[PDB]
């Protein structure tokens, strides 16, 4: 009915790598109770508002599905409760820094004692063991520290960050992997295990197909399709040309295919006016004829200057050039339209605007509409996963300290108990 | 001891997106049976080849821990097989493109008429249902459809592509979850169940942030820290200055922060000629003391332009131009152990080639060496979620129809049967 009923989390988890993680197991139906420093609780809270003392958009499309209580850990009181949350639940999910729950007394070890049965899962920087393990890590320190930034823009430019969380989100997706996988070995085993995932490896996992590429590169000291290995094409800023005599390390290809066979990035009606007017267009090897009908080129069919993977290198980007120009009068819907019509995989570049309004990622419950009384509803993105047997509720992310009592009964408490935790600044 | 041992995987993936998946689920334990095309097989098996006849990196680096059948499924003969390793199986992992299965006879429908706890995968590129489930979709069309391209960039250059695969390597790890997700709901139904990724909405769920943005942008007609709203430092390609005024869809912001801390991308000792020769460099808030005295500019400390958030969001670029300034004589690692001496967060852009020969990513085995005693060592990623209670067994991908008999041995078959159809040329 859904897939994580039942499981309960104790989630310490703070900004967006870990929070990511523990809302989609929110969405698949886990009980996660995020525990909150007493006063501020996660910084997300005040960070980019929109309205003044309203909890940020950062927040909220980063913690629906889950229950807030504010908790003061250094608290003999404070260690008493945790113990007794540990006790009932199945993963703990962390992303503090290192050491940083072992000076709060909970070693792994001290939580096998409590509670054999549960899970212990951390987002760190680093692996357990690296040299770097003790640094400290941001969004795109770690997209740096994995391979992605040397590997994204252009060769006469920086290396650029990508937009999309590399490094916060995607680690928190690889974390949730392993919480399942834990899960999974915990039906053989009855018992809990430690699991970590560093950003640089979420990363780095991401950046694979570049370390395919550096090995290529070290043993034939080429990569035939990359924009560089077209004879004078590509020249650094000084107006010098580039080849790969000189590169013995993966370098920036701008919009070049990657694990896509090749591809480029193609202006359509009114760039100038719109940043996102603009098609991905794939030369497919096996679809070259269909290409030259679409274009108006029969004589590209039988040249071999054109018609095979390497005949083409010769060329690719004045190939790519004369396509542009077809698009030159076509928004990139008629384009992407037009080139369905052939099957070639082409596709437009979807603006942040398209996408919080498109009724397709509305239905199929990919964009949501959370429903939220107190701030105001709100868009977010749900479940990528769509499955047979059930659909994600999402519901609105909780009120600072909303939920902490209600949680401090389902432990057991007496209504004086929770009276006097208020007073002792515990909770 | 192995969270995927004695999960059966039939396994109908090519390329990137899908194998990723399953090779990693074969990194944890399962036995992964790929089926390929009779003659060729997977497509990545002779695209960028570094030696001739040799499988590419690309298929050894996304096909470990596979074993090789080749079947010619529009046969009779073979679809018989197939109904046999279909009730073996456990999951049944596919990215074949719409509709491919269902005309192969194997609907949802039959397939749950067979094997009642088979779990059925999908990787596609737009949600079942939405109103372009039909085009045709490899990585970078996805980066574009799914928000990445266009929030990825400069703000006077083109929506720009990731290194890292967002739309393959990040949508078999998305897909990962929702197999994991059904094993455990699996345990307490007795019930398989059909689950898919979209391309386009794993890329989405890592673009969250922008779509927080998107929305900011739409209450408040601005996103302060983005680099657009500090006054006359942004400016579009004829020379013309930039803000937010004309701006109604979340831009690109160069190497600008992401979250609520900004960041940029800062040149060290060697930047002209070493692509990679950089730092990222993150103004946390609470850190802003400790970056006054790295630079030695105390002055900061009290001038209420520089020592809050709000007061630091309009010179932004000025402060990062200066810092960048201390570092010009000075490389990436002496920088950063600068850095780290005041804790401020701060790390180099790895190349490929450092990583791919660092020590560290060895040790804790992220990146490993690859023992291939029929194609030579190789390097490959292993797996980024470390466990207290095992270690995967990295064990090199399968040449073209290598497995084969073997595999129809553990069917029951008998060797007559076997060798009359590679003669009938179904095997
Ligand atoms: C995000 C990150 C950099 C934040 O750093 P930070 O502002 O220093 O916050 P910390 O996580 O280190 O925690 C602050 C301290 O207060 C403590 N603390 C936090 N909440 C507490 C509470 N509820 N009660 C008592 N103590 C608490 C922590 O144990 C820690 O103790 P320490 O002084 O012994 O190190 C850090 O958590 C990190 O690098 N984690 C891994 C990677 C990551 O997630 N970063 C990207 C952000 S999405």
């Amino acid at each position: 009915t859904k897939p994580l009923d039942g499981i309960n989390v104790l989630d310490f988890t703070h900004v967006q790598a870990g929070p990511a993680c523990t809302q989609m197991m929110g969405f698949l139906g886990a009980n996660v109770i995020k525990i909150e420093r007493r006063g501020s609780g996660d910084m997300t809270r005040g960070w980019l508002q929109d309205k003044p003392n309203v909890d940020s958009l950062y927040f909220t499309m980063f913690n629906c599905n889950k229950r807030s209580i504010e908790l003061d850990m250094k608290t003999p009181e404070g260690k008493e409760l945790l113990e007794q949350m540990i006790k009932k639940a199945d993963v703990m999910v962390e992303n503090f820094g290192p050491g940083a729950l072992d000076r709060m007394g909970f070693t792994w070890e001290y939580i096998q004692e409590l509670n054999p049965r549960v899970i212990l899962a951390s987002v760190k920087g680093y692996a357990e063991g690296h040299a770097n393990e003790h640094l400290k890590v941001y969004e795109n320190v770690a997209q740096c520290s994995g391979g992605a930034a040397a590997t994204t823009g252009f060769w006469d430019g920086p290396p650029t960050v990508s937009g999309a969380a590399l490094g916060d989100s995607n680690s928190g997706m690889h974390l949730m992997i392993g919480i399942l996988a834990a899960l999974e070995i915990r039906h053989k085993t009855g018992r809990g295990q430690k699991v970590a995932v560093a950003m640089q490896d979420a990363v780095l996992n991401l950046v694979r197909i570049k370390l395919r590429d550096q090995q290529r590169l070290e043993r034939t000291g080429i990569l035939a399709e990359y924009p560089q290995a077209q004879p004078n094409f590509a020249f650094d800023r000084d107006g010098n040309p580039l080849s790969f005599d000189n590169i013995t390390s993966v370098p920036r290809g701008g919009n070049a295919g990657g694990g896509g066979q090749p591809g480029w990035m193609l202006k359509c009606k009114g760039w100038e006016t719109d940043a996102d007017s603009y098609v991905y267009f794939t030369i497919a090897a096996n679809m070259w004829p269909q290409i030259c009908d679409m274009i108006d080129k029969p004589e590209w069919k039988d040249d071999p200057a054109y018609n095979t993977f390497e005949g083409r290198v010769d060329k690719l980007m004045d190939i790519f050039s004369f396509i542009e120009t077809k698009f030159a009068d076509k928004d990139k819907f008629e384009v992407t339209e037009w080139a369905a019509q052939y099957g070639i995989p082409c596709g437009p570049v979807m603006s942040m605007k398209e996408l919080a309004h498109d009724p397709s990622l509305q239905k199929v419950g990919t964009v949501v509409e959370v429903v939220d009384e107190i701030r105001g509803n709100h868009l977010t993105v749900g479940a990528p996963f769509k499955f047979s047997g059930f659909q994600p509720e999402i519901t609105r992310a909780p009120l600072l300290g909303e939920h902490t009592d209600e949680v401090l009964k389902e432990l057991g408490l007496d209504d004086a108990k929770i009276k006097e935790l208020h007073a002792k600044q515990v909770v």
